[PDB]
């Protein structure tokens, strides 16, 4: 496809040294993430369209779900440890906006446990420094990179993509160009 900075995509001025190939932000409190998540199915776009090396990433904000915002996050980077995002990607966005019945982190364990993470682990992992090191940089990149929006995706930290310069007539043409876009910038520098 076409693209054209300023329109589709914008190159930063500030670029993040040392960042991932496909950096994408959400928040399982943000309903436009639900709708880019399993509506648009964005992310998994995305993971598809990407050529073989190129890996994705995905980090929670803290300033999108009030106070339990924050422990959300740093559950998700528990999640990234064990490697089953992707699986709590469902049940986490739906026991928050659709069922809300996730009020405490006491109920955000749960979802782990049901999943098939033991308790011990998931509580070991939740104590774990590891964990706080990966908190820690998905808030820092994301005020590296000037988040304004919660669902974001950016490219190598150096050029970020623009959604309100996109085509927003048929969903079907701004996932694919949304995904089009990403893959031209990592494919770019
Ligand atoms: O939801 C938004 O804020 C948004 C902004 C820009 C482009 C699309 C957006 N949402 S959406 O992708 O789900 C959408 C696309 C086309 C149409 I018509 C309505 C919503």
């Amino acid at each position: 496809a076409q693209y054209e900075d300023g329109k589709q995509y914008t190159t930063l001025e500030k670029p993040v040294a040392g960042a991932p190939q496909v950096l994408e932000f959400f928040s399982f409190f943000c309903p436009h993430c639900y709708q880019f998540e399993e509506v648009l199915h964005i992310s998994d776009n995305v993971k598809k369209k990407l050529p073989e090396g190129v890996k994705m990433t995905k980090y929670h904000v803290n300033f999108m779900g009030g106070d339990l915002g924050k422990d959300l996050t740093q559950a998700w980077a528990v999640a990234m440890a064990l490697g089953v995002e992707d699986k709590v990607t469902v049940p986490l966005f739906e026991g928050v906006q659709k069922t809300q019945t996730i009020r405490s982190a006491s109920d955000i364990r749960d979802v782990f446990i049901n999943a098939g993470i033991k308790g011990e682990e998931y509580d070991a992992a939740w104590n774990s420094f590891v964990v706080k090191s990966l908190v820690a940089q998905q808030e820092k990149a994301a005020a590296d990179v000037q988040l304004r929006g919660v669902p974001a995706m950016f490219v190598n930290g150096k050029y970020q993509l623009n959604p309100q310069g996109m085509d927003t007539s048929n969903m079907d043409v701004f996932v694919q160009q949304y995904a089009d876009t990403v893959k031209y910038l990592s494919e770019k520098k």
